[PDB]
């Protein structure tokens, strides 16, 4: 028996609790009213020696007095008391001491004492230890509820659901809460101590009561098993959406290369995890809004949206948001058009989104019926919705025709296989009559245009991932250096690495004098170029003269770079005219290795336009890669009359760029090749630059 | 007291209304419940000739028969009918004829007519039309009601306030009333047959009810009056508030120049209303937003913002997105660092977004109340901010929580002049208790981040256009060319206007048979040209040679020229290097000249890079175009290592653009210059292009 089988606990059906410190302030009053009006079947026991009995229920003076088997603790005492509570509720085996107050290890250097003292304790029995600093847990399907807020609100209930939530704030859980999410399972995981986010993760995945996770996250504390436990999950077929805290935080930490500063480690951290199925949003009202689309067991097979709308300018809002968030509405199959303008002449060219009120002399039943009836079968469109705002308090003249589609979506289910969705323009709650109807129906209800864009977005992602099959594999980072310092490596080694790599360098060779360099510029023709060495930026010091026709501007331009303290120079052919990109991998601290391509070139950090992709790189990926750089992209097929660059070039780099990070990522953590020129025959690597550490 | 005075009447108090066509269905019902629960004070008759009473009330066969002087007329009988009762309406002298029902101008031809027939009727006696064929319009403070729809909701009133809306769409509406804004009067404008959208807004420019105006606009029909509507707006100082459909649609119309591409239909209207002080937003719940905050009488003196919560990862979350919406959150001052040390030291260094909670001993009230009396006074901030998630249902004991920052809101409102706001970060529905203590003490409540940051930018714009009070200028479009053809003018006469405009092209002239270019070639010097005339777009056709260094190399370019038999060639010396912009103007067929800069080139529209400006120009703001667009300006200071380039001459180039554009924007519809090269002395126009007709 041990830490193991005490962790099971936290996803199952509690017997009894014992809460110790139990008074009459709000932690225990908010307890046992939960308990309460949550149904807990189980048996409450009070701990407080200071007390007699509180609401008529005897109060111990030790957990050592209850003649019962605890499982769960709930600790209400001061940090310096809690310690012994530890020991105690070990000396009785309790399987897990919930800690809901603060001062702890996140107050200060006596109270993280305190909590290691606690964390001992505990260690000699294997209890768990929840938090210290959070709001406890809820389980609605065990009506277990040892969590401090208050969760019984006749006004807007809880609803029971298949959504399970992880959250590294105490203070966003009632957010989720009075959102109209179904809930399983809240973890607020507060210091985690001892239960660590990747250890909820874990239970959630195989959970069989929660279909669907949220997480809400400040800091991966142990990225290793995080990332093993996002494979649990879809191992188990559970999509997984964050939220993460802190997207726009520079992070300030070395960096020679321009991948440095292109590749923010929070993108870095993103793709890595998407590579793993996480859905990313940006705030709680989407993260509810995706949360609720795939809480309904229907998967789009290809990525279009229809939205009919009984307004026009609605209709026009939505089209040009659709736009901005790159969702796809379009036209209805020529199967469909046909189907409806068959029986609807009065309705004309159909659009989508598509307006159907007030455009025929026929009761709108019907003309919604038979709208729905052919869009739903169109194989063009992926998504079926309607975007109608049907707000709280309507009269009931408005509800009789906003209900009508949603009747007919109801009518519509048991025979397609499409995710439905009904959604308002507007943030504004929706009438709970018209709600009644498709929550009956198993139909998704979503508030706000932009939310449902969003959702219906996430659908598409997830569809995705699903169909990759082969995920992101997982790198180690155990021979990874933790100094924090950057080593440039030499120009002569830099050189080394593009050639056992595969890349081409342009004809060069590294001169000591003068005389040298003329006499081997003399053996290769005009123009040539000379280079200082030595340093990241050359241009910058004006290390760096191109287009040097003669021997004569050589020897100038060499005139020019003596103070800049060159050890040896470099001189290579004046690599004639190429599209400019830049080619690239860096060493995540924790991740591994990640490949950055895009525009290039002296200007590069001005452009700002980079792809990311953690290798090894498919050709497939590489080429869309490419493609997806619209500048580049465009001057690759030729832009306004200029000849085709080598793309089968590009991308054979790009995957071999992939190949070479796999291999040197631990040792060597930045390696960029800025510009690497692409032309109508080859790609050649200008420039090298690599460090280490 | 023709047209003129009946208008008015839409804008003040009705004693009589007549409801003609007055029966058991809806339409008579909903308005009967609207005026009846409104608390309309006048007096009501019904019209139906089939009807001797309508329940028990006295039901007139004709609008002849009544007794009394009426006011306002609703329309319901069908449209063929309604001609009678046009007539009958304008024969009593009637002020207004409201038709909500369809079938009218919209509906066919056959629609047209009776339309017009209508309309025909209403001269007589300067009757006006409001519609037809939308839900007609509210005035909350007059509580009259002749509105379509159900406007009584016993458990969320509408609450009077001074806020109005001109919708062109009637399905929208209620999306509004559904909201929390204090409305006046709410006009649905329909067809426009005789009371257009300037017409309503002349109305609430003037209206003492009315202090911010929201308009739903799908098609402004007449742009002069409208401006002046808007400017009437300005006079009085009233905000005006715009959602403008169709941001995203095409228009591949006009254009020979690049700037038709940069600069569409949309984003040019978009520049001129905002010169006349418009405030777009993209949505409905956005609208709503800024016109809460504009409710309250505050406008800010800084343009930053501070906010105060209680959760760190909603702080974390508020501050990305205020990156992704450009809000400013800045650190407190010295003054209030200081202050706040010496009352609360273990709170620490102060970060804003500023969590308060969980930071101190102390109760949560003294702390709420040291740090907002602070901040309040804190001259680096311009907005005071809560953002607290209080949503509906919460606990007794986290409304007790939430409420203390509204509370002290509440009391320091009384002695600051700053805007202050309390928002939600999430969407969801605000608990009315905490929503109450904002309502009561005059302090703006927003749902939402996104919303909450839209409406503080705006409110910054808004101060913007009021400070600046030195308008757009109406520009003329009476003698502009009607024609819908554009016809391209001759490379001739584009060379002619640079010279006239002051631009200064290369070093150049023009020859016809390669001879005499081999002479003037060789006159000049190498290297230069070549390019052919009169065509796109030379480049796109192979049709511009470059760095020809000898008479040998060019007679080898002329000659794969051959192909597009061009009548004339353009030689001009190979201006070097330096910086490639685009600058332009162009006719807006309803608005006049506008001014395109940004990246130019042959990627000019791959950069997408622009910023439009309206002449005159001043040299102020031809400073901050220049320094909007980071690759043009850090290259213009002198990018690593490379010169700074002649800002005063670039500056002073698009100043120039702006006269010429004022001069000859009624004849030359196009003038641009694609690239403008700019140099470290003086800019050069390398091309020329210009259309007419
Ligand atoms: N062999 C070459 N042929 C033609 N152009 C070259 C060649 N080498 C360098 N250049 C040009 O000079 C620019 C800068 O060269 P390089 O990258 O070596 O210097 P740098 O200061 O180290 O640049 P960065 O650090 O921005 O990558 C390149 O972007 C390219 O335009
Ligand atoms: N006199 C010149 N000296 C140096 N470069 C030049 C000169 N004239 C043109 N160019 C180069 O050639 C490019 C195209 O020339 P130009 O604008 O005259 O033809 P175009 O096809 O009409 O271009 P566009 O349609 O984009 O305006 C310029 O953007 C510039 O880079």
């Amino acid at each position: 028996a041990m830490k193991k089988e005490n962790l099971k606990i936290l996803a199952k059906k509690a017997q009894t609790i014992a809460i110790v410190g139990a008074n009459y302030r709000f932690a225990t009053r908010v307890l046992l009213e939960n308990l309460d009006k949550m149904d807990f079947t189980g048996t409450i026991y009070l701990v407080n020696p200071r007390y007699e009995n509180i609401d008529g229920v005897r109060c111990y003076q030790s957990l050592l007095e209850i003649e019962d088997t605890i499982d769960v603790v709930v600790g209400l005492v001061n940090p310096q008391l809690m310690i012994q509570v530890a020991s105690n509720a070990s000396k009785i085996n309790a399987k897990v001491l919930v800690i809901p107050g603060g001062g702890y290890g996140e107050s200060g250097v006596e109270g993280q004492n305190i909590q290691n003292a606690i964390l001992e304790r505990a260690a000699d029995s294997g209890m768990r230890i929840v938090g210290p600093n959070c709001m406890g847990y809820l389980n609605m399907h065990a009506q277990f509820t040892p969590y401090i807020g208050t969760l019984h609100r006749p006004l807007r209930p809880i609803k029971k659901g298949p959504v399970s939530i992880i959250s590294q704030s105490g203070s966003v859980n009632d957010a989720f809460i009075a959102s109209k999410l179904g809930i399983s399972k809240i973890y607020s995981t507060g210091n985690e101590a001892d239960v660590q986010m990747h250890d909820y993760l874990n239970l959630l995945a195989e959970d069989p009561e929660t279909s669907v996770i949220i997480l809400y996250i400040e800091a991966i504390r142990n990225h290793l098993s995080f990332l093993r436990a996002l494979d649990l999950c879809s191992k188990n077929k559970k999509p997984v959406i964050a939220i993460k805290v802190g997207r726009t935080i520079k992070s300030a930490a070395v960096a020679n290369a321009h991948s440095g500063a292109l590749a923010g480690d929070y993108e870095i951290e993103k793709l890595f995890l998407e590579g793993h199925g996480v859905l990313f949003v940006e705030d709680i009202d989407q993260a509810v809004a995706v949360a609720l689309l795939l809480s309904q067991p229907y998967l789009p097979t290809v990525n279009t949206v229809a939205a009919l709308t009984v307004s026009g300018g609605q209709a026009g809002i939505l089209l040009d948001l659709a736009e901005d968030y790159g969702v796809d509405f379009p036209d209805f199959s020529a199967v469909t058009n046909y189907e409806i303008a068959s029986k609807l002449p009065e309705l004309g060219g159909l659009s989508n989104p598509l307006d159907i009120w007030g455009k025929s002399s026929k009761d709108f039943s019907e003309v919604s019926n038979i709208c729905l009836s052919s869009i739903v079968k169109d194989a063009d469109i992926g998504i079926i919705t309607v975007a109608i705002d049907a707000p709280i308090g309507q009269g009931d003249h408005e509800f009789d025709f906003t209900s009508i589609p949603a009747k007919d979506l109801a009518s519509l289910r048991g025979n397609s296989d499409k995710p439905f969705l009904y959604f308002s323009h507007i943030q504004t709650e929706f009438d709970p009559r018209v709600e009644s109807i498709l929550d009956e129906a198993g139909i998704a209800v979503i508030q706000g245009s932009r939310n449902a864009l969003v959702a219906c977005r996430a659908l598409f992602k997830y569809k995705e991932f699903l169909e990759k099959n082969n995920h992101t594999p997982i790198y180690s980072v155990e021979d990874l250096s933790i100094q924090k310092g950057l080593k440039l490596l030499h120009d002569n080694e830099g050189r080394k690495l593009l050639d056992e790599s595969g890349f081409v360098s342009p004809r060069e060779q590294v001169v000591t004098s003068l005389q040298e360099g003329v006499d081997y510029a003399e053996s290769i023709g005009y123009p040539v170029v000379l280079k200082a060495q030595g340093l990241a930026h050359k241009t910058d010091v004006g290390g760096v003269a191109l287009n040097i026709k003669s021997a004569a501007k050589l020897k100038k331009a060499w005139g020019k770079m003596e103070h800049l303290n060159s050890p040896y120079y470099l001189i290579q052919e004046m690599v004639t005219d190429g599209f400019e990109t830049i080619l690239a991998y860096r060493t995540d601290m924790n991740y591994g290795p990640v490949v950055i391509f895009g525009l290039g070139g002296i200007y590069t950090e001005l452009f700002n336009e980079v792809v990311l992709a953690v290798p090894p790189i498919t050709h497939k990926k590489a080429e869309q890669m490419v493609k997806s750089i619209p500048m580049l992209w465009k001057s690759i097929e030729g832009y306004r009359g200029n000849p085709a660059l080598d793309l089968e070039a590009l991308t054979a780099s790009i995957v071999q760029m992939g190949e070479t990070a796999m291999e040197k990522y631990e040792e060597i953590v930045e390696f960029e090749i800025n510009p690497l020129s692409v032309r109508v025959k080859g790609v050649v690597a200008l420039d090298v630059l690599a460090s280490v550490k």
